[PDB]
RNA sequence: AUGGCCGGCAUGGUCCCAGCCUCCUCGCUGGCGCCGGCUGGGCAACACCAUUGCACUCCGGUGGUGAAUGGGAC
């Protein structure tokens, strides 16, 4: 259990009646301002409704937004954040 | 008539205006009498069910047409 800081935040528990596009919208909408966002993957299948990968450049980034956004209310639900298990491509194609 | 198709019945005709209807050419050269049965596609939108799930491969299922009216000119 409990899983070591990464550069990409997992978030779950989010409401599933969003739409892809938008949702990935929303979630840069609030969490811009933890630092710069290399993306946000969301997919709408069975295994991955209802949760979200975004992808900061910095794991200092992911570390602030994780202990700020916490339980924050978003479309009527309160996200459940974590550190992503193992790194985004995005994150190995470079570090 | 409909995503595609057949049958029973009923029913004077063509146009104009509005209102309403719908998963499957959303609107003025689509449709808006009654009844029975045959079959295809798709989850894209909408809805419902199930799902709390760790990805970097798009990818659970089911439902709707089993629909919707009047006025006006000839």
């Amino acid at each position: 259990p409990e899983t070591r800081p990464n550069h990409t935040i997992y978030i779950n528990n989010l409401n599933e009646k969003i739409k892809k596009d938008e949702l990935k919208k929303s979630l840069h909408a609030i969490f811009s301002r933890f630092g710069q966002i290399l993306d946000i993957l969301v997919s709408r299948s069975l295994k991955m409704r209802g949760q979200a990968f975004v992808i900061f450049k910095e794991v200092s980034s992911a570390t602030n937004a994780l202990r700020s956004m916490q339980g924050f209310p978003f479309y009527d639900k309160p996200m459940r954040i974590q550190y992503a298990k193992t790194d985004s491509d995005i994150i190995a194609k470079m570090k």
